[PDB]
């Protein structure tokens, strides 16, 4: 953790803090997601959970019978822009990468506030 991915939306988006924000919106960000994304914030949410989806059946992962959600990468943040450092193992770099193209997802699609706290069975 969460820990690393919250750092980097806060480095994206200086104004947020992403488990309060980015959290239980739409179908997809937060616990689970089904159904429609309901708009593109949903959408970067869908891709993210299916980016660690993927990661979980890569081999690189699966040793260091690893899990996306307690992968342990590294990253740094200057000036609003994300960079995964090269240090990363493949399975950590998969993660980071996840990680990363949400965080810019987040901050290029406008924010619908009557997306928060969704009523599930509208997915
Ligand atoms: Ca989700």
């Amino acid at each position: 953790x969460l820990w690393q991915f919250n750092g980097m939306i806060k480095c994206k988006i200086p104004s947020s803090e992403p488990l309060l924000d980015f959290n239980n919106y739409g179908c997809y960000c937060g616990l689970g997601g089904s159904g429609t994304p309901v708009d593109d914030l949903d959408r970067c949410c869908q891709t993210h959970d299916n980016c660690y989806k993927q990661a979980k059946k890569l081999d690189s992962c699966k040793v260091l019978v690893d899990n996306p959600y307690t992968n342990n990468y590294s990253y740094s943040c200057s000036n609003n822009e994300i960079t995964c450092s090269s240090e990363n193992n493949a399975c950590e770099a998969f993660i980071c990468n996840c990680d990363r193209n949400a965080a810019i997802c987040f901050s290029k699609v406008p924010y619908n506030k009557e997306h928060k706290n969704l009523d599930k069975k509208n997915c």
